[PDB]
């Protein structure tokens, strides 16, 4: 299992804005997190949050099968890092 | 954890090779596996093995934390998925 944390100065989320290609709006909602991954210290890592979601809250999280897809060449991807509490 | 399963027909690899842009020859052995990402059935996967290693063998199998790195946007990238025995 992956460890994720969101510290407590990591407990907001930024939106960035735009327009597609055909002229639909978005909004991306973005947040920081620091995950371990085996070196001496975590690594800061940005998420981009799913539609409608609420930051995620201080705390100790791991992450959720949804976070997987296949990719275009057939090898294992990140889609969007989803989060689930620890 | 990610649940991988190596079958008993995806017991071996396939090797393509090729040369770099400045000259320097290269091989890259992949092998084949199925991983359940929570669909009716398990997906088939492309592995790329790293030098020097051998076909992991018939058997469940996890996701190593070396699979992962920060990519150039900031956000969780997969590199290369590695494996250990469940």
């Amino acid at each position: 299992m992956i460890k994720v944390e969101i510290k407590p100065s990591q407990a907001q989320f930024t939106t960035r804005s735009g327009v597609s290609r055909q002229g639909k709006p978005y909004s991306l909602n973005e947040q920081l997190c620091y995950i371990d991954l085996g070196n001496e210290y975590p690594v800061l890592v940005k998420l981009t949050l799913d539609e409608g979601q609420p930051a995620y809250a201080p705390g100790l999280y791991t992450v959720h099968l949804s976070s997987f897809k296949v990719g275009q060449f057939g090898s294992l991807m990140i889609d969007r890092l989803r989060l689930v509490p620890a």
